[PDB]
DNA sequence: GGTGTACAAGTAGAAATGTCGTTT
DNA sequence: AAACGACATTTCATACTTGTACACCTGA
DNA sequence: GGTGTACAAGTAGAAATGTCGTTT
DNA sequence: AAACGACATTTCATACTTGTACACCTGA
DNA sequence: GGTGTACAAGTAGAAATGTCGTTT
DNA sequence: AAACGACATTTCATACTTGTACACCTGA
């Protein structure tokens, strides 16, 4: 019993025995029986053998012509990056499943885009670009991160749920989780740190506020802590903090200039330029997930142990990111680079 | 110039030509040089050939043993539906990447869990069960949804941006979307409806509260418009609304009383049980995406086009889902059903 | 609810053959 | 007998169709 | 900033097949 | 020469391993 | 975040006397 | 002494009006 590939094989053999198409065909018919290609099909193959080959495959058969070739659909994404298949479909005369396939065929894949801090304003942009521009220049004259003490303030929710993902067979419930309350128990952490470590931090008790007055207390307390912790700030201290309604007030301005600290220029709506946000907290967020301290002091034991178990260089890295981190902001002409 | 399979193909041929084993090797040598398998394999082949040769394949050869039974990685999931490969791997005593593949080798895929309105108390769970049980029971006796009228308030943020997702080559960047302001401008929509459509609705001026006293005023105005829009009730309106502290006041309960409306019992923390929520706003939830509202007059404008644009089918359907919900709520024991 | 995607199955052009009369 | 030349036939990966499964969103 | 999943390339047992001396 | 039978040797789809690239979260 | 209803705990009358007149 | 009426003065007893705390909407 034979096959149309195996058949071709035999004929390669029958050929290499110096045998004619005819005396080859009648072999086949006697070995296998009457259902076996035509003499004409043997003669056919013979001609191909005298050129020489293993015709492992047929050459590609006939096929429908493409209704839209690649470079066309590619030009649609070049217009607008993120349209839906249903929707490039309409522009291409073709169905949806149709579009899915070629997208799969091309190198393409869908990814969920990034969240950006806030909708920036054409001024607000020139304003960032500049600060970045200025600070960066002033950097290269003489590095000053070595001096720089920075700080911010972030909420610590008491329970931090996040949706659980389950490995299950298609069409089954994946493990579901109950919503986090928006108006739930939460403290408020404010921490100041420098390139070496964490200098001093307060944990404002549940339902707590930071007012022009409050901040000064902290500021002065920070310095109190600073004296003994960084033994000898020869080199004047450089203070980087967000333009909160509180920090921006004239009351505090006075309390700052009297400590004589330098305030580093800062841009509105720019947490992506502020070490505490994009590096220190960013770490913490991973570390806080699925966690729930039920007591205010459990938060403190956690914070205390967290900072203590942090590496030393981890902070350095954070702070030292700043320069090229600006070089980026300016390369965007005051955009959010991501 | 053969391989080991074209080799069985020639020996299947030479077999039928009544050539002996050692006979076909002589031919095999002169056709394809001294480059082929040994006599011994021909002999071997030939015994197979004598009683159903049918080499469909090399019959499966050796392999390393498995380390964990498929069904043993399974028992891990029966414990925790939602683990990470790294984490299973560990208990399996084996590599993440290893586990990665037994997951596609078995059926399993990964899906995100539901978010669920509340961590439900042992009691609150049966508070629900009952109320469902209860309503579902009178429904069994005779449908009464024909005269059930319901409402609930819900927020309409002025800007609501969705995170945009995009088709791009691997490692290329997505599209980025500017975060929503946690607390921008928002109007607060109070709406009431029955199986025939929206009865009445008000759109509260941004930052507008709804207090025991203000609610009554609405209720009344609702009823005022009810005798007009539904003259049917001149010839018992079942009111379905949530245990809101505003809707729950001594004053309101006593106001409602002398309107002579029956208030359907409605279990606390049960928004999946109240049509307004799971059906009306849910329809809205979608058609609000990417939308912007420059002024409060647009939101009026936008509300009407929508409300009037939906056919009675849509509403009737929404209310008529109630029984199959209660049916569910009951044999879930009051747990938010899937 | 409402949407978006990708599998599942269908329904349409050259090569590889087949048929048949012609050439050696 | 052997091979060819010029038709018609049959073969099958392809480019698309519709139908629809089912992940995930949506109101809380 | 940290973590989680899949693609890539590499490294470890019985069938297929080989070598040789026996048996007809 | 043809075949076997017994003992040694080569072969390959397998089941894991390192490497990884990369989509995403993370912080406002 | 909003709000409202129950049960505080704290800051606002109607009976206790207290001090006078009296007169005999 | 001994009465007993006016009416200031000093408690005890309810009608207040903030106050704490728990409930239910909900959702960075
Ligand atoms: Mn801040």
């Amino acid at each position: 019993v034979p096959n149309k590939e195996q058949t071709r094989t035999v004929l390669i053999f029958c050929f290499h025995l110096k045998k004619t198409a005819a005396e080859s065909h009648r072999m086949l018919v006697e070995a296998f029986g009457e259902q076996v290609p035509t003499v004409k099909t043997c003669e056919r193959w013979f001609q191909r053998f005298k050129s020489g080959d293993f015709d492992v495959d047929d050459k590609e058969h006939g096929k429908p012509p493409k209704r839209y070739e690649d470079a066309e659909l590619q030009a649609l994404l070049d217009e607008d990056d993120a349209q839906t298949q249903k929707q490039l479909a309409e522009q291409l005369e073709v169905s949806q499943q149709a579009v899915s396939n070629r997208l799969r065929e091309m190198g393409k894949i869908q990814k969920v885009g990034r969240w950006v801090p806030h909708e920036l304003n054409e001024r607000q942009m020139e304003r960032r670009k500049n600060t970045c521009e200025i600070l960066l220049s002033r950097y290269k004259r003489k590095s000053f991160l070595h001096r720089i003490v920075t700080g911010d303030e972030k909420w610590i929710f008491f329970v931090n749920p996040k949706r659980k993902k389950s490995y299950v067979d298609p069409g089954q419930p994946a493990t579901s989780t109950a919503r986090p309350n928006r108006f739930g128990k939460k403290t408020m952490l404010c921490v100041w740190w420098d390139q070496s470590g964490v200098i001093y931090y307060e944990l404002l008790k549940p339902g707590e506020t930071v007012n022009a007055a409050r901040y000064q207390q902290q500021l002065i307390n920070l310095n109190r802590a600073l004296q003994r912790k960084r033994p000898e700030y020869q080199h004047r201290v450089i203070f980087l903090h967000d333009n909160a309604p509180s920090h921006t007030a004239r009351a505090v301005r006075d309390t700052l200039e009297t400590l004589n600290w330098e305030v580093l220029p800062h841009a509105a709506y720019s947490p992506d330029l502020a070490p505490s946000d994009y590096h220190l907290f960013a770490s913490m967020g991973h570390a806080l997930a699925e966690q729930r301290f039920d007591s205010y002091e459990s938060v403190k034991k956690w914070l205390d142990e967290w900072f203590a178990a942090k590496d030393d260089e981890f902070y350095w890295r954070g702070i030292h990111k700043l320069p090229e981190r600006w070089e980026k902001c300016v390369a965007s002409d005051g955009k959010y680079f991501e």
